[PDB]
């Protein structure tokens, strides 16, 4: 964690002629904080070594698809410094102003509104997944089977001696089915957001249109698919229908596909949970997961 003097120190060494008048907090992600800096800029600091990986990420697409987009996306200003401890020290974007288009603000939205949002995330995530990914830096790749595999192997290392043979089986089969389905390691990889949910989605109240896609941390060479599946969700997204209109104008050309990719996703957290978990150190998601794995 930072304090505002150290966050000032940091921006002050690389930028000293900007000067800041206020700061204040503006989010928290479980990679990075965010501070508002002088009201025109969202400043990323990464809370970790793994944080710093994804900021340096996000920069680093930003600026490749800088002005590509149909929708506005942050805008990198300032960047820090490559430490041992942070592939980057921080760095500086744009504020988009604006607030996030929640499943309940979405829903009441004038039908018209919504249909429209659709129509703008399809084209938006058409022109995102069209980027041209020849001449992309290293690490942008995330091939599907080698993060299974990956994952099996790592839910194998902390679960061995957490779970009992019957349920351990269980765990077998599971991947064994994951991974003997060609569906989910067919797709053509293209350029992702990866973690395009309302959240990262910016509404203008008074326009009525969406005026933003930010958090692009995540963004990585994959399946296009990603992009609706988390979209999808009844519990914290916006749902089976309302990314079926989206699918539509997206002029998607394998529906049921999508379907069972979210299926077999929404399976798989708990498993993630138990990653995500003991490598961020979140003992609270790792029990969860256990316990999740442990049933049903
Ligand atoms: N909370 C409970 C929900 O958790 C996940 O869904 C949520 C994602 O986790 C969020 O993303 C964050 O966590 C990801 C790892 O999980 C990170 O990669 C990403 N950078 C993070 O911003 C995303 N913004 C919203 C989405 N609804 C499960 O899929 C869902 O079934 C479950 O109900
Ligand atoms: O410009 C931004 C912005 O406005 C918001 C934002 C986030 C949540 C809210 O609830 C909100 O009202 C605004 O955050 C961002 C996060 C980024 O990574 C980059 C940005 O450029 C912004
Ligand atoms: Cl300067």
């Amino acid at each position: 964690t930072y304090t505002f003097d150290q966050v000032e120190k940091a921006i002050e060494q690389l930028y000293p002629d900007f000067t800041i008048n206020t700061i204040e907090i503006s989010g928290e992600g479980n990679d990075c904080i965010a501070y508002e800096i002088n009201r025109d800029f969202i400043f990323k600091f990464p809370k970790h070594s793994r944080g710093s990986t994804n900021l340096f990420n996000e920069v680093n697409i930003l600026k490749r698809i800088h002005n590509k987009l149909p929708l506005p996306i942050p805008e990198v200003v300032f960047t820090g410094m490559p430490s041992e401890t942070y592939q980057m020290s921080f760095a500086g974007f744009t504020k988009i102003k604006g607030v996030p288009l929640t499943p309940l603000l979405l829903n009441n939205l004038p039908k018209q509104s919504q249909n429209q949002a659709a129509k703008d995330l399809a084209r938006f995530l058409s022109e995102l997944h069209s980027i041209n990914i020849s001449g992309f830096k290293s690490n942008l790749v995330l091939d599907f089977r080698e993060k299974i595999n990956e994952d099996n192997k790592k839910i194998k290392k902390l679960l061995s001696r957490e779970l009992k043979g019957p349920q351990m089986k269980k765990v077998d089969d599971f991947y064994r089915d994951i991974l003997e389905n060609e569906i989910y390691f067919k797709y053509y990889p293209c350029l992702i957001h990866n973690d395009f949910s309302s959240d990262h989605i910016l509404f203008d109240t008074e326009k009525n249109t969406i005026c933003g896609i930010i958090d692009f941390g995540d963004a990585a060479i994959s399946d296009p698919d990603n992009d609706f599946i988390s979209l999808m969700e009844d519990d914290e997204e916006y749902g089976m229908e309302f990314v079926s209109k989206i699918l539509n104008h997206y002029k998607h050309k394998d529906i049921p596909t999508v379907l069972e990719k979210y299926r077999m996703k929404e399976k798989y957290w708990s498993f993630e949970k138990i990653i995500y978990g003991k490598e961020y150190g979140y003992m609270d998601w790792y029990e969860e997961g256990l316990n999740e794995i442990r049933s049903i």
